[PDB]
């Protein structure tokens, strides 16, 4: 598996707008949301330890919470239908967070895309 | 278990204004003291390989210490009653810290709600 | 063991002025330096993987970097006696740091009190 | 091995442009591209615990990140032809990033060379 | 060993100036330079897991980072003749870093002298 694999997906010129940690199962998490220009929106979490992107944990909180204090456009990398406890997905979402890019504009970021061919 | 559990509870749109920091039986832990609006305070600890939110201590560490000196409005999710020794519960709270979001309002905040169900 | 055992001891409303970094016994330790209002001072050090205290190492240089950054006056929490390596005791302290609080004044912080 | 030996390569005065996270075979790597000025542009990938280079993502991650972030021109030192999943490539580049120095110009800076002779 | 051993040897009143970071032999290491006023100059590094002074690499390299941000005038503890492959001596030093303290004078910093 690749951030950069051909799947869903990515969400390009978000600000990071709303942060959340918290634990479930043994495992600390924490989710971000973002709004583009436009005022469409995305939700995403990262697990330690849980699923393929349980490794990259430490690193996307260090980069999330980094983006989240300058507050510039970045892009968000998503997996959907990750998580699957019930009140979990609809408190917050399925969305796991697979990586992080910074924009040059709204719809141009630095990196891989990630889109369903 | 998890933050977001239908049980006691958060409390939103809570400004960071203490910090404190100890060690207990060979553990790290540290406190938060926040107040809401009103001038209430909130306090809740998280301890280093404690019971069950151990595995939270740093995660929540680094928050913690992040929105007290933004001193933005935040939301604390803790437990009631995970702190037992006495002296301890005294001096600070038998309240474990088991999540944190940011706020929108004093009252609206990202994130699911810790809150007991009412019955109807 | 625990921050706020009644034992020496605590000073309260410190400034942390002064911050060393260095090694002893391929163990990473730091000290800081305080001073009240007062001008009454306080040396305080934590050793990584130390005995009794050193499992709050990180922690404590955390919070006492972050505090010598901001420069706010903070309550000071120690073990005397504790390091006793000779040459290390009198270049700097045989005090433990053992927490760190908070204040709101020169006397009230945040947390237990740690006194005999 | 060692970020100073004479081998390919270097690029001096270097700012920090761009900033990429994401994850790859159970892994976390970040990206980073800058620009000489000059006016061209290097990108180089750091990988945790990848084989030649991973004992220095941590380090590199860091000092990366801080100099993203003050935005002063900087040397990279890099491994062309590390990285070898051909998308990866595609997308990013094949460069491990080995190192990172301070400039005093834009040719300039402190540290060895890492350079063929 | 020991920071404060009575060897050389250290620099007081420092500003951190130049920051370097690589590896050599799967171990990372960082490399600072300054200058003290006078304009003399001192170079040491810090690799993780070398065998005498590997143990304080994080510490040293989170320390020295924070110091270059802040650019406040510093003691560097170091010792000669530690790192021994020749173009890493030739293109940087044989120093290794030993120890930080903020200063007060540039002469007068807090804790040990390492003096030989
Ligand atoms: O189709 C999806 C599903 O995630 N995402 C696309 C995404 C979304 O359709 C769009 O951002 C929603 O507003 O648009 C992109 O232009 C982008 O934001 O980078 C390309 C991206 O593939
Ligand atoms: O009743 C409790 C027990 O923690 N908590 C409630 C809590 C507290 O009653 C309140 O925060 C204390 O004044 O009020 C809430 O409006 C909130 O702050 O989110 C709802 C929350 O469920
Ligand atoms: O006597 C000692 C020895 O540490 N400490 C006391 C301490 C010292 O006497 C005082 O701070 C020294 O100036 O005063 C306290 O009011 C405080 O600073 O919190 C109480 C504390 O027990
Ligand atoms: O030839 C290469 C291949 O990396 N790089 C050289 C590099 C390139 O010629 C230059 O950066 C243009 O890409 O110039 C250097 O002056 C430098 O930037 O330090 C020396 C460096 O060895
Ligand atoms: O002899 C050495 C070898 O490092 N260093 C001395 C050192 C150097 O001679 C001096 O810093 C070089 O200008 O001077 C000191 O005043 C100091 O800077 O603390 C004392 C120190 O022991």
């Amino acid at each position: 598996e690749w951030t950069g694999d051909a799947r869903d997906g990515m969400f390009s010129g978000v600000v990071i707008t709303q942060f959340h940690t918290g634990q479930i199962d043994n495992k600390p998490y924490f989710c971000i949301e973002g709004k583009q220009s436009a005022g469409s929106s995305i939700s995403a979490c990262s697990m330690k330890n849980s699923s393929v992107w349980g490794a990259s944990f430490s690193t996307l909180y260090n980069q999330a919470l980094y983006f989240y204090t300058t507050g510039q456009p970045v892009r968000i990398y998503y997996e959907p239908g990750v998580w699957t406890y019930p009140p979990f997905v609809k408190a917050l979402t399925s969305n796991a967070l697979v990586g992080l890019s910074t924009c040059t504009t709204s719809t141009e970021c630095f990196g891989p895309d990630r889109k369903k061919n």
